[PDB]
């Protein structure tokens, strides 16, 4: 089985401000401007080479906020 995963933010959806907040909660140390630029630049990677549980939690939190995500 695959041992590490990337999380791609594909689209922010209708509630971009909320998605910026969720991205900042998920990604430790991500600054405010960096998070805004990541969301405005989607599709963009959010997490790279992380554990499956961390990827699944990130996807669930972002999707609940209206975003579209791919775990790879």
């Amino acid at each position: 089985e695959q041992s590490e995963f990337d999380v791609i933010l594909e689209a922010a959806g209708d509630k971009k401000i909320g998605v910026i907040k969720v991205v900042r909660e998920i990604v430790s140390g991500l600054g405010l401007k960096e998070a805004k630029d990541l969301v405005d630049g989607a599709p963009k990677p959010l997490l790279e080479k992380v554990a499956k549980e961390a990827a699944d939690e990130a996807k669930a939190k972002l999707e609940a906020a209206g975003a579209t995500v791919t775990v790879k």
